[PDB]
């Protein structure tokens, strides 16, 4: 009944505990010591961190809890506006965009984004094919180039051309700077400058597109043509711009982090790498992978789910209680009380996953139906779950598959995992050498 | 632009492609091949089958399209007359009966039928309790005994006493024989004899009722006393008779089919059966269920909706274009042109439901507000939607809940699904053994 709580520092409460570069990892160690639920206080605030599937399945009951805008999400709203990621469920533009955009993010819709995803994946592979013997790969850096350019192309048919330069396109520079500043907030002149850089570019392409009348395979075309079935209204130009900025912010680092952690785990587990490589060789028989072929990369998909189990790259999400309620028969909550889902801890619940939780074993995803409800949530929950989940996984499966078809990989530095935390997680400094198998691309 | 259409064979048109007694199942396979819409021609006619949520949302626009009386409904009209189910929207009696009967079919109205529902549900449970050790249950047969008796009792306080008989009451024998003849038309003396059997008994019960002034908790009372708010008129005795026949023909096998498919899906999915049985045990704490308790059977309602998603028991309905119009911006239709809604195919639209559409998963319905509009239509559309929908769902939730409370079920023949098509769908020959939990009534 009494909720555990970590060390307090007078009026600062628990605040000094996340005055660290790695607060989620600090929170996992607190969860290790205190168990499935603890109270966390800051001067004006209170939360409860949840770690067990027991309590989190209740937190995911949408009749009882809804997505909360955490402080991080409120700072990101300064440039992400009322796009899907930073809106209350009850805001009109949340429901409008959700309704219009949902079918355009379905597994079926991936068929239409496939060609441009392939476009950028081929640019990454070709870069690595062109490296000289004396060179290596900076993995998260190249995966972020890849995901930024893919979401740019698929999002609004715009080419950042990240593989053509040392210094990113100025939008990306501003976007990264802006995101950086909002997290550090947990400067102002630069912040305002970088917001303008982003709106100016995105507003222009929207204007350009409406002028030309061109119809493309991108999300922008869907959004200009879409009408909310409920209200019958379309999105206005301003919200369309926030949705575009939102896809980039929410999708670029989560997805490149996934690809990075997956290649990390594969080079640290050569038997798993070989099984994955053998599937990729058998399935991707063409110089350019097809939509259907990506779907047949089942073990690669398990690899990615298992990397998501151990290091879900957007590792915590916030909820509020809709009404007074009791959590797991022991913890009374008041309307509006906040809950944080600590997803990496959820994914380490030995009562669900067995005792070998720290082991990288993709085979645990061999039978999806065998995973109990709400045990695996790297994409959040219910109607506020990641709308980009099919996009992220199709992208990552495509690219990792191509990586394994075309190269052998070496952990030439015997890399020691160092997890950098921002809004997302990634293995900082992860580097590898790739030797080409000289297969037609 | 041009509408897809399967191969034609000279003067036979597409007829050779439907050489089956299971045309909806065959049409679903043609839809898997040709997509969200196709034209289907036979020597006598032309129809267009719609399968996607996006085009069905348009066909559901009542200012553009209205309910069409298909040939089936026109043959049924020979004994169902101008009751709600077989009349055109523009008929005077349609609008009067609609206005008068609606409040008698509301969720609130179910409070008043609840006791009579429980009466027949207890008889079913007792039948099964009283079976000897080596006996088994004929599932559609017993559910149809149940729904016919429940609609008879709730509809005009008449007892068919189906659980006392091998051969049904003569009314039921003539009704189901008339129904069978109407569908086979797609004999004449028997058909006329069955019509007079049906008219005589119902006309006689109506006469007996007004000759006694007796007030009951049934629909006949409601129709004898109600007056259309719009015209101030009441229904006449002949129409009241057609509405009673109509409730029975429209509700008996749709509802019994639902109960049979749900039980099918539970015994083929033991873990789902267990979760539902656990809810039934937790909620049904009294010897007999209350109205309030049936309403709290959330997961049992989810099971029934998921059964309805996969095999909606009245699987297709027909519409006509009210005026010239263009469907989905690509397919021009003329006034009077017919559209068929292929509900099982609609319910397998992967842009809506995900790629996993053949899996039985009740949790799809955990948050009903989060299912897209017009995605789920087992009860038809708008003012011509199933008026019995609350009745059917209260009935099925109550009975399934009691089944799961009082018995364990064994699929002792490893039953192979065989879906018989008539006006409705049912798992023909579905057979089960129950082991009583010995919980007294
Ligand atoms: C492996 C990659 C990804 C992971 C781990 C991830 C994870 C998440 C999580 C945990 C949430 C819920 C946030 C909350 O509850 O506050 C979320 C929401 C969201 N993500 Fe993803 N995401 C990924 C990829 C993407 C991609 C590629 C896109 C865009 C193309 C994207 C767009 C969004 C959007 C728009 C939302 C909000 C949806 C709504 O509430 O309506 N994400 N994501
Ligand atoms: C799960 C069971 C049920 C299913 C799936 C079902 C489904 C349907 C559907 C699809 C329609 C529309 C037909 C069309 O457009 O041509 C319909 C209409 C109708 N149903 Fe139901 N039905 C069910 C139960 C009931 C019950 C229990 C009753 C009667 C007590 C009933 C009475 C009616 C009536 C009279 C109509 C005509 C309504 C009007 O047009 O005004 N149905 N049903």
């Amino acid at each position: 009944k009494e909720m555990p709580q970590p060390k307090t520092f007078g009026e600062l409460k628990n605040l000094p505990l996340l005055n660290t570069d790695k607060p989620v990892q600090a929170l996992m160690k607190i969860a290790d010591e205190l168990g499935e639920i603890f109270k966390f206080e800051a001067p004006g605030r209170v939360t409860r961190y949840l770690s067990s599937q027991r309590l989190i399945k209740e937190a995911c009951d949408e009749s009882r809890f809804d997505k909360n805008l955490s402080q991080a999400l409120k700072f990101v709203r300064d440039f992400a506006g009322d796009g899907l990621f930073t809106s209350w469920t009850h805001e009109k533009n949340w429901k409008k965009a959700h309704n219009i955009l949902l079918p355009s993010f379905s597994q079926q819709a991936m068929k239409g984004y496939h060609a441009m995803m392939v476009d950028i994946a081929v640019q990454l592979v070709q870069k690595w094919e062109r490296l000289n013997a004396d060179e290596h790969i900076e993995v998260p850096e190249d995966m972020t180039r890849l995901t930024l350019d893919t979401i740019g192309l698929c999002g609004f048919n715009y080419r950042f051309n990240s593989f053509y330069r040392d210094q990113p396109h100025p939008f990306i520079t501003s976007m990264v700077r802006a995101l950086d500043e909002a997290m550090n907030k947990l400067n102002k002149r630069q912040f305002q400058e970088d917001i303008k850089v982003m709106n100016d570019l995105v507003d222009k392409i929207i204007a350009d597109r409406k002028a030309s009348g061109e119809q493309s395979d991108d999300l922008l075309t869907h959004m200009l043509n879409g009408k909310d079935p409920e209200t019958g209204e379309p999105l206005d130009d301003e919200n369309i711009r926030y949705q575009i900025i939102t896809f980039l912010i929410a999708g670029h680092e989560t997805t490149s982090g996934l690809l990075s952690f997956a290649l990390y785990f594969l080079v640290k587990n050569p038997h798993v790498l070989q099984k994955a490589a053998e599937e990729a060789a058998r399935v991707l028989v063409d110089p350019v992978p097809s939509y259907k072929q990506v779907k047949q990369l089942k073990y690669v998909g398990m690899v990615l789910n298992e990397a998501l189990r151990l290091w879900p790259t957007a590792p915590a999400f916030s909820l509020y209680a809709k009404e007074d309620t009791v959590l797991g028969g022991e913890y009374p909550l008041e309307k509006g009380d906040e809950l944080m889902v600590l997803i990496p801890q959820l994914h380490r619940d030995k009562t669900i996953w067995g005792d070998d939780v720290e082991e990288f074993r993709p085979e645990r995803f061999e039978n999806p139906s065998a995973i109990p409800q709400h045990a695996f949530k790297p994409h959040g929950n219910g109607q506020r779950a990641c709308i980009g989940q099919q996009f992220a996984l199709h992208e990552a499966t495509l690219v990792l598959g191509m990586m394994l078809k075309h190269f052998d990989f070496e952990d030439h530095t015997n890399y020691e995992l160092d997890i950098k935390e921002t809004l997302t997680l990634k293995p900082e400094g992860f580097v590898v050498k790739a030797k080409s198998k000289k297969i037609p691309l």
